């Protein structure tokens, strides 16, 4: 499972509609996952300084099982996930940045549960 | 000491009102702590896919010291809080998913120190 | 690189203007970093109750590499950044909480790879 969150200070009606969907599709082709075990929140129209800067930028956090635990893993994450947000919210490469939050299954809570019992 | 947030895609005024202090007081009972040592954060009207769907959810994340780090005591978090917020919320438990985080005191800041020193 | 993320109970109208850029200098300065390498995310007008209360609040998140990993690093940090926000927000120091986070190159995203590789 995945969980991707965007904070981004574009305001709202500057982000591309529909993108937490997009994202969704382009996160489960990146890290390996079907649409349906993604899970995605963008939260616009913040105040945010990326890199001591104002300008319009995005902060990207990706959590999941698995997949994020190394530095190789990360860097080929990260190049398809520059190229994807990029591209969708007119940013240059400098106004990105993402972190990456390996998680185990006993810290997921699922249809009342943790993913270790299902 | 915990720590609770909550993304939604409910607008604001789809979220019954008040229910950062029911949840604050849910979760101080089913954490085991005082409502004055538990913290909540909810944040309506946002973008979001929760399994791949932009249908109504919500993501609630857990952090503590202590009492959420075994897949023992999240399973029986997670039938509590699931109990909790479809009923408040008005979701299926397939539109909810929590995400748990032990903390050490030495990570939280109060009162101008650490709580390793209080 | 540090991270730093605010959510508040204040209206955006009520949080003074600029205070993201205010808090990614001052977070340069306590935590040893060129305003270059720091970034500060506020999200203002959230629900939120803190220590119980839903009286005005903050919760400050940070993130590093480095340097946020000990108590005593944390409690010097943490009097700085309670002087820092108690007196931008006008709030007493009981209104007002900290998260650390160490983070590693591994887990950080820019320009496409990540920081292990540049
Ligand atoms: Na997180
Ligand atoms: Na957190
Ligand atoms: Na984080």
């Amino acid at each position: 499972m995945g969980f991707l969150e965007l904070d981004t200070n574009l305001p709202a009606n500057r982000v591309p509609a529909g993108l937490e969907k997009r994202l969704c599709a382009a996160a489960a082709s990146i890290l390996g996952k079907p649409a349906d075990r993604v899970n995605v929140t963008v939260r616009p129209g913040l105040a945010m300084a990326l890199s001591g800067s104002t300008e319009p930028c995005a902060q990207l956090s990706i959590s999941s099982i698995g997949v994020v635990g190394t530095a190789e893993d990360n860097r080929s994450h990260s190049a398809h996930f520059f190229e994807f947000l990029t591209k969708e919210l007119a940013l240059g490469q400098d106004r990105i940045l993402i972190r990456f939050f390996p998680l185990e299954s006993w810290q997921i809570g699922k249809i009342g549960t943790v993913m270790t019992f299902l």
